[PDB]
Parts: structure tokens; C-alpha cells; sequence
DNA sequence: GGGAAGGAAAGCC
DNA sequence: TCTGGCTTTCCTTCCCCC
């Protein structure tokens, strides 16, 4: 199998640069303003001009401004990025019927039936990069290898505006030399548990007692890492279908007063229904982020679709259950719908 | 013994 | 200072079915 992975560069910030070319060369920071106070919220992303200074996804906007007070700060316009992403995904479908859209800016294409070797795969990658640059002015990084995981690692190694092939020989080298923390699916918590077992490389998971590995990181992640280390990871490219849609908002001030929370909860329901667009959910979950930042949720599944009026009434009962069962104040409140008909 | 199902944990965008 | 958002697996409990 030959997998070609596409990952758009500094996507949100780059789209803003495409829509306003005068921004190019300047540090641009895309913000997610929570509306709680002046500049409260976090950075969604920033272009490398800003990132090279530590301004990146997830840091508080206030911290970003301490680092680059003169950068351009723009509020996220997800809908615009989503429409642009959709057009690019449509261009990629021309290169393969087997495509897995993984996120707003990533796609895996199985090009096994399209090219004969990595030389041809590489040339197709260039063709794709040029087509997207021609049509949308967006640069991307392409990663090519024998499976999805290595195709993604290839992209990580080449971004931004790059292309890289990790052939069979290099896959074996990486199994021995790649920091295991850099393997997709291994976050800080799993990386710490592994470091604690002396596991710093994929190859190391083959010499540890399986039960010891499984007991520390779980059966699925252990089987996952071992399959990669054995160079036997096989996962087909599959069409993805969204399984959940929701909206969660930040309240002006923390609270556990039902009447004060309701307006936010109902606003989150309205926006969620707008985002469902014809999809009818059979399940609704009310999700609350407590003052200490913990996440609590209560849901209900119906034997039928949930009308908006039913979403309103059931959401209150679920929020009451959250308040009746938890003692903390709520900071953020929302809903999530799933189990579509 | 183990499949489902609810909610938390963890991962990545 | 900690936005928003989606997916998958984990842990626990029910019950032989969902
Ligand atoms: N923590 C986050 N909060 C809000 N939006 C995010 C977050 N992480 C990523 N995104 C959005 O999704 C997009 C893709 O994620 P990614 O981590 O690839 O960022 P990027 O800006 O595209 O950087 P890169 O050049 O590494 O590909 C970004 O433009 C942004
Ligand atoms: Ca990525
Ligand atoms: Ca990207
Ligand atoms: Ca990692
Ligand atoms: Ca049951």
C-alpha cells in the first residue's frame, strides 16, 4: 500500500493571508475570544512568523500579546476556513476514490492503484501540491509511505510546504530511532508512562512483556505500538462520517444557578441545530466545564429523533442532574448531539 | 466470559 | 491564562439482551 497524506500549512492563518495578501510576512495570530474579558480566550493557530517566537495553538491570547504585542490578531472565522477546506478536499478526490478526510485540514489517499512505486507517488504528490496552489493559493505538506501512520510522520518531518517519502528501509530505521513520543496517538500522558518503562523507541515495545505494556497504557494502544514496531500495521483508508456535533460556550461568570445558565445552554442548542443541518440526532448530551476545568456530562438517548423543542426541555433536566450530582460552579456549558438517523 | 452502553480519559485538530 | 471541537479507548455495570 502507498498512502499519500496531505496536511495544509498554518491553515487558519494561511487562509487569512490568502484573503488579505497584505498580511504575508507578518506574524498573524488567529484567536478564539471567549468574550469573558478583554482578550480572554486562546490562540487557534498562528503562522510560523509568529510561531517561531512561541506563539502557537492553545496558549492564552494574553500570553501571545506579551510575546508579540504588535502581531496581527484576528478572530477565528471557522466557517470561512471550512468552506475553503471543503473545496480543497474536492480537488483531492480527483486523485483517488479511496480518501479519508481526517480533519479540517488533513486527508489520506490510498494511491496504491494509481502509482506503481514511490517515484511515481512522489511525482503525484508534486502534482497535487501544484493543483492546490493553482486553484486555492494554499500550500500544503505531503507525506508518503506504506501506511497512514508513517505517511503522517513523513509530513511532520517535512512541513511546511514540503513533500517526503519514507520508504521501507527508512520505516525500519524509524522503528529503531524515532522518539516514540513522536508517534501519532502518543500524547504526554502516554509518553510519560512509556518513558517510565524504558520505552523510548517503537522497537523497545517488542522486548517488554506484553501484559506489562498493556497494564500501563491499555490493550489497544499496546497492540497498536507493537504492530507498528513489527512493521505489520495495516489500517485501510476509510470514508469518514461525522458522529457528533455540538457547541459549548463560555459564561460571563461562573455559576451553578439554573436560570443564569439557561440562556447559554439554549444559545448552544440553537447553534448546534444550525450545525446539524438536516441530520436528526437520537441522543443529546449536556456538557459542563467546571470552575476547576474538569469536564462533566449527562446524556439521554431517545428511540426517535430529537426535535429542537425536545432538545430544550431535555437539556434542562440533564443540566439539573449535573448540578444535583456535582457541587462545583460551572465555567462553560454546552450540548452535543449524536446517534444520527 | 464478554458485548453493550454511559461517562471519563486521552489524543489530535 | 486555560477556545472550541471531534474521535477512540478505558472503566464500570448490567445481564445473556442490548
Ligand atoms: N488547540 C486548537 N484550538 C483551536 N483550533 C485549533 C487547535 N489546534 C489546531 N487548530 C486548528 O486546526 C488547524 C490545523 O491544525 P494544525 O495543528 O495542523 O495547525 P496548522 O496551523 O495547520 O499548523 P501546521 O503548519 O503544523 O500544519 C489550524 O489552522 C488551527
Ligand atoms: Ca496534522
Ligand atoms: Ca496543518
Ligand atoms: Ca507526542
Ligand atoms: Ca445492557
Amino acid at each position: 500500500m502507498i498512502v499519500l497524506f496531505v496536511d495544509f500549512d498554518y491553515f487558519y492563518a494561511q487562509v487569512e493571508e490568502v484573503l488579505n495578501p497584505s498580511l504575508k510576512g507578518k506574524p498573524v495570530v488567529v484567536c478564539v475570544f471567549s468574550g469573558r474579558f478583554e482578550d480572554s480566550g486562546a490562540v487557534a493557530t498562528a503562522n510560523y512568523e509568529a510561531r517561531k517566537f512561541g506563539v502557537k495553538a492553545g496558549i492564552p491570547i494574553v500570553e501571545a500579546k506579551k510575546i508579540l504585542p504588535n502581531a496581527v490578531y484576528l478572530p477565528m472565522r471557522k466557517e470561512v476556513y471550512q468552506q475553503v477546506s471543503s473545496r480543497i478536499m474536492n480537488l483531492l478526490r480527483e486523485y483517488s476514490e479511496k480518501i479519508e478526510i481526517a480533519s479540517i485540514d488533513e486527508a489520506y489517499l490510498d494511491i496504491s492503484d494509481k502509482v506503481r512505486d514511490y517515484r511515481e507517488a512522489y511525482n503525484l504528490g508534486l502534482e497535487i501540491k501544484n493543483k492546490i496552489l493553482e486553484k486555492e493559493k494554499i500550500t500544503v505538506t505531503v507525506g508518503i509511505s506504506k501506511n497512514k501512520v508513517f505517511a503522517k510522520i513523513a509530513a511532520d518531518m517535512a512541513k511546511p510546504n514540503g513533500i517526503k517519502v519514507i520508504d521501507d528501509e527508512e520505516v525500519k530505521r524509524l522503528i529503531r530511532e524515532l522518539d516514540i513520543a513522536d508517534v501519532p496517538g502518543i500524547g504526554n500522558i502516554t509518553a510519560e508512562k512509556l518513558k517510565k518503562l524504558g520505552i523510548n523507541k517503537l522497537v523497545d515495545t517488542l522486548s517488554i512483556e506484553f501484559d506489562k505494556l498493556k497494564g500501563m497504557i491499555g490493550e489497544a494502544k499496546a497492540k497498536y505500538l507493537i504492530s507498528l514496531a513489527r512493521d505489520e500495521y495495516n489500517e485501510p483508508i476509510r470514508t469518514r462520517v461525522r458522529k457528533s456535533i455540538g457547541r459549548i460556550v463560555t459564561m460571563k461568570r461562573n455559576s451553578r444557578n439554573l436560570e443564569e445558565i439557561k440562556p447559554y445552554l439554549f444559545r448552544a442548542i440553537e447553534e448546534s441545530y444550525y450545525k446539524l443541518d438536516k441530520r436528526i440526532p437520537k441522543a443529546i448530551h449536556v456538557v459542563a466545564v467546571t470552575e476547576d476545568l474538569d469536564i462533566v456530562s449527562r446524556g439521554r438517548t431517545f428511540p426517535h429523533g430529537i426535535s429542537k423543542e425536545t432538545a430544550y426541555s431535555e437539556s434542562v433536566k440533564l443540566l439539573q442532574k449535573i448540578l444535583e450530582e456535582d457541587e462545583r460552579k460551572i465555567r462553560r456549558i454546552g450540548v452535543r448531539f449524536s446517534k444520527f438517523i
